[PDB]
């Protein structure tokens, strides 16, 4: 009896960003406005970000109140902590209440947490604070797991299925958060990475239970996690890199990120399904729940596994409508896609298709797999 | 059947700073000497710091070049974390050879890989430094732990039990290191905290190699790792305090602590072993591994389950050796206790005794425990 992930709530900050509007923003904010170089590269960026919309909890009055915080290498990490410690759990209660509804369990049935966040780090952490704002058992057994990046989505899912498989009747609450206010900077033709995050992070996070042996009449589940794989894709150590500075959180991108996971996806995939079938071709039978770092990630994945056209709409409807949230971003990719499942009167959860992964990307660079199965929609 | 800990080694940094002499140290080197106030409190604090000696990174070369770290509440986080993140998987490094070599298998076979610190934090992370350092299979599946605190040296235990049990085959790296460089603060009488920390906080690294079903003649298990517990103790969320701050990492320390513990301590106890049996525990039948967070908690614990006189002689004793180094302590306890079992001829490596325990102690208060069995000595 494998774990099931058996609801699943989503959350934003209730600021709204345009892309079309956040160029004359993000320069009029900053008091950047002369740097038309810089506003002719991120336009450019923009156009081809594939994302619609964003919601951020960084609003125009923060940065007035707190200009070094688009001040390049002022100091500034004591505002921005100030902020994401209070905000990242508000945020994750948000969510988690929301994936409790849906499970339809009391709260005293959490056994477990496991909370993700790459925007803030405090002792005690947001597990913590998110026991005491949902009044979870003070007993509950905890994970957290910060700093991790783009590719804990998988993990956490990965951390949870040991955990419910393991520990008979423990139900465990999976929360992502992620408020990007740490990560904001300046603009500099020095480090010109910060254009591509500026036009592709955004805020928001999930809430996952994972349980084994579903309790009949109460619980559903929505998908089984089958089996999973972490990997390090060779040569590519300065992909994403993180640093937590004075300055904020300081980041760099390789713009090779997309030829590095196109080189490795039918690897990655090879290799993980050798844990179920050994499945090696024929990657469209599965649905699919794939990070969205940027788009180029997204057109890699598609064009080396050979993906039909539409095999990834639930991931690039997620990228358009949210943005890049980190972590979460692959759990509200499975909720779209049982959303769009019940729309269109599929079979399953899984665009009616039985098996299925997640795919998040994060430094390293690392892969994390999961192999999915769906569930009937049902209740 | 379940996870066993198969080998355990550990490591420190090699300047070692002798209790009778930090004093000086520290009031000269941070320009402090005209401080006869603070220098009474902290010759006081540490007389009745139970800790004779401590390794640390740490130099007077590096405060000379770098006097931002005494200067308290100067911008100073990213000269610490340019040390701390090379020398906390450097550490960590040497620790795991040592347990490795004693598990004797090739590391290849290590599946899943846990890297705890609460000293730096990075991305990729130390796990990840780590992983290269060794030579650690690029697909191992990781977990890295940051700025948990100390309770953690059972909480990778209680992990790596439930990534042991539920991959067959499975065989679990565990590593925590502390480099308490980050932690390093100057002296104001407006933040007395920072005299404890100083008199009590230290450097070190332990690795532990968990897996089930040992190999015949070829494994063999130290310790067996039956059932854990975290809880949160009422009404502490002010007991202890880090943020991670311009100025380094930050942190706040009740004098309740003590008395937190030892208010919890009955209670914590029995809920943990209710998970194994359902008779009332004789607490003088167990080995213990206590987390020795200062002087003062190993004393509550002793006191409110009653332990008889040299029952936490082991966790005593490394406090006097090493010191509070945070998560790694208690893995330190365990590798003393199984020395010294060695060499008093115990039938066990827990003091001759069948069950014990695991207590870490940290942040909310947090306490995490982990019953053990303990194994035959072979
Ligand atoms: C960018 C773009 C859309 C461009 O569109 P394209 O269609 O690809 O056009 P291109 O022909 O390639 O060139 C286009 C023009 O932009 C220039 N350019 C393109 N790339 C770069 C570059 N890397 N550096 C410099 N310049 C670049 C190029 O030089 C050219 O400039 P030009 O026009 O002036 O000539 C595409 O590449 C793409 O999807 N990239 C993948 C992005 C990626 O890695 N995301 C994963 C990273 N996740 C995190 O870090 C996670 C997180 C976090 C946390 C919490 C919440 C949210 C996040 O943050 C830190 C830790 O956690
Ligand atoms: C601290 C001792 C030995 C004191 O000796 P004592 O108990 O025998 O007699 P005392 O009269 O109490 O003390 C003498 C004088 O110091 C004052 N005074 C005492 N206590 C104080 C306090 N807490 N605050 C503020 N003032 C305090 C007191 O007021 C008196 O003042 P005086 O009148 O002399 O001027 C003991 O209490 C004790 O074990 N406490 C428990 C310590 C504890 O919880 N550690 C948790 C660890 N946390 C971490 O995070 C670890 C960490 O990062 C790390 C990370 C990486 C690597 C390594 C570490």
């Amino acid at each position: 009896q494998h774990a099931k992930i058996l609801a699943i709530g989503t959350a934003n900050p209730p600021n709204v960003y345009h892309q079309k509007d956040y160029p004359d923003f993000l320069f009029r904010v900053t008091k950047n406005e002369h740097r038309t170089d810089l506003r002719e590269k991120f336009d450019r960026i923009c156009e081809k970000s594939r994302t619609k919309k964003r919601y951020l909890h960084l609003t125009e009055e923060m940065l007035k109140a707190n200009p070094n915080i688009y001040t390049y290498g002022a100091p500034s990490l004591d505002v921005r902590q100030d902020i994401c410690n209070i905000e990242v759990p508000k945020l994750g209660q948000e969510a988690a209440l929301k994936a409790i509804k849906e499970w339809g369990q009391p709260i005293s049935r959490i056994t477990h947490l496991i909370f993700c966040t790459a925007s803030c780090v405090d002792m005690p952490g947001c597990d913590f604070q998110l026991i005491k704002l949902l009044g979870l058992d003070p007993s509950v057994t905890r994970t957290m797991i910060y700093e991790a990046g783009c590719y804990a989505g998988a993990t956490v899912l990965r951390m949870a299925k040991d955990f419910a498989e393991n520990n008979k009747g423990a139900r465990v609450l999976v929360v992502c958060a992620e408020i990007t206010t740490v990560f904001f900077h300046g603009l500099t033709d020095t480090h010109l990475d910060i254009l591509v995050g500026q036009a592709l992070f955004a805020d928001g996070a999930s809430a996952v239970i994972v349980g084994a042996n579903p309790e009949p009449e109460i619980e559903r589940p929505l998908f089984e996690i089958v089996a999973c794989r972490q990997t390090i894709l060779p040569n590519s150590e300065h992909g994403v890199v993180v640093n937590i500075r004075e300055m904020g959180f300081n980041y760099y991108l390789s713009g090779d990120v997309p030829k590095f996971v196109g080189g490795n996806v039918v690897d990655f995939m090879t290799k993980t399904f050798e844990k179920v079938d050994g499945k090696k071709k024929d990657w469209n039978s599965l649905f699919f729940s794939v990070h969205p770092g940027g788009p180029a990630i997204v057109d890699q994945v598609e064009e080396k596994l050979g993906l039909k056209e539409g095999k990834l709409r639930a991931t690039r409807h997620v990228l358009s409508e949210y943005g890049n949230m980190g972590a979460p971003t692959v759990h509200f990719i499975l909720d779209e896609m049982r959303n769009k499942s019940i729309e269109e009167g599929k079979t399953t959860t899984g665009e009616g298709l039985e098996w299925g992964v997640v795919i998040g990307i994060g430094p390293g660079l690392t892969v994390e797999t999961a192999v999915l199965r769906s569930e009937s929609i049902r209740c």
